[PDB]
């Protein structure tokens, strides 16, 4: 409704009906909103798979994490690791829904590096796990089956930026 | 983006991903936006037909308006009458696009009765012309050909309210 009211102001200033350009512009706002909801829906609905695929890739790459002495050794520690990735993924979907990183920053990333240091969690391995969630999430967002075909590339880039910001915040 | 950010706040307060209810709610916001744009597009694109159909119905019903002594007698007066209906229709599409009557009131309806009195234009006949534009506009908005089938009844009621407000403002 924000973009619609601004277009009214512009048309009224001209004293004209909406132009074809203004109608296509507003139509693209509605299309972008719908694509954004598909991305949030696909990431939300598949949240456990995104977490599991990333964790599997991280542990296979960094087996020390789940060998004796590792920070994610024993299932109890492993489970808390999966829970952390779920939390970060949750705030990435919030950012995707809102179109900005304000909640992701204020509620999740601000001070998170310092929580991990208080705990001895290796933030650089959290960053790798977040970057792997990114790739799993994007493969799910970009799957063309089950959805109206179209371009989601700008949205996928924006989603990648949220994952990269979260990873860089904890490294 | 306004409704999306509010949903984020609610989900974060719960500490959860978006629920299916919140996703359906936001999906209906995008659907309603698209339907609203169809209504504005259909009324804008057919503006001349909406004006002409209403004027034809008004003049046939009130022939004195275009007989000698009438306020819309001679084509010059007739043309200014059609131009007035076009203006009011324009601000009704602004209200439909914005979802409220704030611009329609402030820019079009406020003081319009007093302009017509300064001119001797019979406001009650303007009101009849506006009410006939309403019926022509709604028949165009509600036509099911050329568009995805669905319910537009709440939108059509809101559009009728804008036309009725404009008519009642000049009667
Ligand atoms: C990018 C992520 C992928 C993709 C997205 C895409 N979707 C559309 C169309 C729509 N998506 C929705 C969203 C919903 N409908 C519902 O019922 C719900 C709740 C379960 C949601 C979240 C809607 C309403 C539409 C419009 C109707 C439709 O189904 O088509 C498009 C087309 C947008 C456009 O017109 O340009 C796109 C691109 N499609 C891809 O190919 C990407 C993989
Ligand atoms: C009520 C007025 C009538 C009606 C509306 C209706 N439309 C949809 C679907 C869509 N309408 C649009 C709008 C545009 N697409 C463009 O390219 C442009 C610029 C020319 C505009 C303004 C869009 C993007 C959609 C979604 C994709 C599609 O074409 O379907 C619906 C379905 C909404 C829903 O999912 O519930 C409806 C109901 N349909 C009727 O039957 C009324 C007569
Ligand atoms: C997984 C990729 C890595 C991993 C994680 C890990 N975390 C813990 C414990 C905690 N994680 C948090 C994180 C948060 N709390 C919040 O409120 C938010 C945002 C809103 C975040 C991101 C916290 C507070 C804790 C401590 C309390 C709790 O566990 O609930 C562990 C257990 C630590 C231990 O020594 O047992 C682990 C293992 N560890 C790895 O090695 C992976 C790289
Ligand atoms: C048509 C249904 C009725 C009709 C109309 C009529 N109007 C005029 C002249 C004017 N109409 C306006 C109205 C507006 N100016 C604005 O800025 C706005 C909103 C932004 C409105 C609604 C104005 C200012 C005028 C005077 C200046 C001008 O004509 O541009 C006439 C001509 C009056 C005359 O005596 O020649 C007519 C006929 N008359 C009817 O009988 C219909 C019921």
């Amino acid at each position: 409704l924000d973009a619609f009211a601004k277009v009214v102001s512009q048309a009224d200033t001209k004293g004209e009906f909406l132009s074809s350009a203004q109608l296509d512009a507003l139509s693209n706002v509605v299309k972008d909103g719908s694509k954004r909801l598909d991305a949030v829906n696909r990431m939300t609905s598949n949240a456990s798979t995104i977490v599991a695929n990333a964790a599997r890739s991280l542990f296979e790459e960094q087996p020390q994490l789940i060998q004796p002495g590792g920070n994610a050794y024993t299932n109890r520690r492993m489970a808390a690791c999966l829970r952390d990735m779920e939390i970060i993924l949750r705030y990435v979907t919030y950012a995707t829904l809102a179109g900005d990183s304000s909640v992701l920053d204020d509620r999740c990333l601000n001070g998170l590096r310092e929580t991990y240091q208080a705990l001895g969690v290796p933030g650089g391995s959290v960053a790798a796990g977040v970057a792997k969630m990114k790739d799993a999430a994007i493969a799910i967002v970009n799957d063309p089956n089950g959805i109206t075909k179209g371009d989601c590339s700008a949205l996928v880039s924006e989603i990648a930026s949220y994952f990269d910001r979260a990873a860089a915040a904890v490294a």
